[PDB]
């Protein structure tokens, strides 16, 4: 094990620096005796996931709060967690040297590492990519013949995969997005702007547009890479928006309705990829519930779709409760997935924030949320960016977990990262969040899982100032006393047998 090398860039906390040679891991997992837990904490104080011990003791010498685990209570069962593998993820990570490289994306997918199990990948470009294209850009190929995967797939993002998995600590899933589709399949032949497929479900178009997944599938697999899930289109409701900047493909709910119906889903399910799933929306959760009881009321597309796939930033503001509560409660059996959650867009903030405590909280803060919504899991948006939030052909307006600075060959961990790992290190896929009860009104936020091994898992985040004493209580085991100091975030773990 190596500690964080902690360096400063006058914000509310620091970076962990890595290069070459050198960058902060962790060791095999070692799970204690029942009666004693373990303890990783990070503070804006500096530490970082740090590992420590103690006791689960019959005795209660707590006054204060207390967080009793219902494990009888159960929920959703998680997915996982991972990042975008977009464009300039890609081209920041292939700017360090190899070795760096290496203890990047050990510090992603390793046990070394946060153990990251999911991978959201673009289809062609997007707004962080250096060039505008689709994967047939040659006008009037509705057979799409020329279809064929560019440099960035072949050189960039398709070798880091493979790099990945192979580093990866378990099993990843892979999960695409679209974009823009050919200019030649819209109705404004742009990438970008207000503008959607030209028809309507069931034409020539919609099938070329359908095919083009599969296209899509088939290229991946020709390069030993089979993806979990797709999701319907990239935030289809910015295509609706006249001057859109970034490339996109409107979809009013009831177009990707019938889409998924009429073309999408059958052409799926008729291929070899047919036991790929399909995600909806894919875009805010401030859509939901309507997206939802448009398309999922209509059995011909509801047959099709696996699950619900949300966005939604955390410097702005939304209410859960009226929006990922209210579509699980009409439709309890389509998983809830959040497919990006970025931040630092703030217009007076600056893009990318290196050291900044805030944004570090606002994730783990926004997945303690999720969690506690039925949300099954979680994929930032891109793996790594420069200094500048960068690359990106149309404007740099988020942070990244990673930085890299490509002139040093070193690169940043933000406390974005840790506060992601607080969670993706410790619930693997196929633990089920479980009932945790507060014996009163605090300020902390908490969620407690259940390994697929029956162990415990619990995340306690304390967005104050003030410490706050804390009583966790395991009806089978006993109580485990300890403090979440102010500006902390916490995991715990225990046997409970
Ligand atoms: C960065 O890695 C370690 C950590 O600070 C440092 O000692 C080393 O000199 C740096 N790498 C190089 C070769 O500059």
């Amino acid at each position: 094990a190596r500690p964080c090398i902690p360096k400063s860039f006058g914000y509310s906390s620091v970076v962990c620096v890595c290069n070459a040679t050198y960058c902060d891991s962790f060791d095999p997992p070692t799970f204690p005796a029942l009666g004693t837990f373990s303890r990783y904490e990070s503070t804006r104080s500096g530490r970082r996931m740090e590992l420590s011990m103690g006791p689960i003791q019959a005795n209660h010498t707590g006054t204060g709060l207390l967080l009793t685990l219902q494990p009888e209570q159960k929920f959703q069962k998680v997915k996982g967690f991972g990042g975008a593998m977009t464009d300039a993820a890609a081209l920041n990570i292939l700017a360090l040297s190899p070795p760096a490289q290496n203890l990047l994306l050990k510090s992603y997918f390793s046990e070394e590492g946060i153990g990251y199990n999911i991978i959201r990948v673009p289809m062609a470009s997007c707004d962080f990519s250096i060039r505008t294209y689709t994967y047939a850009d040659t006008p009037d190929d509705f057979q799409l013949h020329n279809f064929s995967l560019p440099e960035e797939d072949t050189k960039l993002k398709i070798p880091l995969i493979h790099r990945a998995l192979q580093l990866a600590q378990r099993p990843v899933s892979l999960l695409a997005s679209p974009w823009t589709s050919p200019t030649w399949l819209k109705t404004n032949g742009a990438v970008n702007g207000k503008g959607s497929l030209k028809g309507q479900p069931g034409d020539i178009y919609h099938q070329t547009w359908a095919r083009y997944f599969v296209k899509f599938l088939d290229a991946y697999a020709e390069h030993k890479l089979q993806f979990w899930a797709v999701t319907a289109e990239n935030e289809p409701s910015a295509g609706l928006l006249s001057g859109y900047p970034f490339q996109c493909l409107g979809f009013t709910p009831e177009h990707q309705r019938d889409f998924i119906a009429r073309d999408l889903g059958p052409t799926l399910a008729n291929s070899t990829h047919h036991n790929v799933r399909l995600l909806m929306l894919d875009d805010q959760r401030l859509l939901l519930p309507h997206w939802a009881k448009v398309v999922l009321t209509d059995p011909e597309a509801a047959k099709y779709v696996h699950g619900i796939a949300v966005h939604w930033y955390l410097d702005f503001l939304a209410p859960a409760k009226a929006t990922l509560g209210e579509t699980h409660r009409l439709f309890p059996n389509t998983m809830l997935f959040a497919s990006e959650a970025c931040v630092g867009s703030k217009f007076w903030e600056q893009s990318v924030r290196l050291g900044s405590w805030d944004r570090g909280m606002q994730y783990s803060h926004s997945i303690i949320t999720n969690l506690l919504y039925h949300v099954v899991g979680w994929t930032d948006w891109n793996l790594a960016l420069n200094p500048e939030g960068g690359p990106n052909w149309v404007r740099n307006f988020v942070d990244s977990p990673i930085i890299v600075d490509i002139t040093k060959d070193t690169f940043y961990k933000q406390p974005m990262f840790y506060h992601l790992g607080h969670f993706s290190k410790f619930i693997p896929e196929g633990s089920q969040r479980v009932g945790l009860v507060a014996s009163q009104k605090n300020d902390l936020d908490a969620v407690a899982l259940m390994h697929p091994d029956g162990s415990a898992v619990v995340v306690v985040l304390n967005r104050s100032s003030k410490d706050v004493p804390l009583t966790i209580k395991d009806p089978a085991v006993g109580f485990l006393e300890t403090i979440s100091p102010g500006y902390s975030i916490h995991t715990y773990l225990w046997h409970r047998q």
